[PDB]
């Protein structure tokens, strides 16, 4: 798993949206679910790149951007 920028990646595992005690991947304005709501990560003002999630979807889509333990430079957790 890497990566888990704002992506309309979702189909109904449920995975994702449960790894995360900060509360990260939430419900966002999207025209495919049930509830015309994608999981993704919008404010991600409180996440200091936890191990928890590392199950953003099977990757299937994942817009290839990379994150997770990739820069952690400027994106670190606080620095951004
Ligand atoms: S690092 Fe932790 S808080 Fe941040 S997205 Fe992953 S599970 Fe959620
Ligand atoms: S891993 Fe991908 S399908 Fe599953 S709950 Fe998250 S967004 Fe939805």
């Amino acid at each position: 798993s890497h990566s888990v920028k704002i992506y309309d990646t979702c189909i109904g595992c449920t995975q994702c949206v449960r790894a995360c005690p900060l509360d990260v991947l939430e419900m966002v304005p999207w025209d495919g679910c049930k509830a015309g709501q994608i999981a993704s990560s919008p404010r991600t003002e409180d996440c200091v790149g936890c191990k928890r999630c590392e199950t953003a979807c099977p990757t299937d889509f994942l817009s290839i951007r990379v994150y997770l333990g990739a820069e952690t430079t400027r994106s670190m957790g606080l620095a951004y």
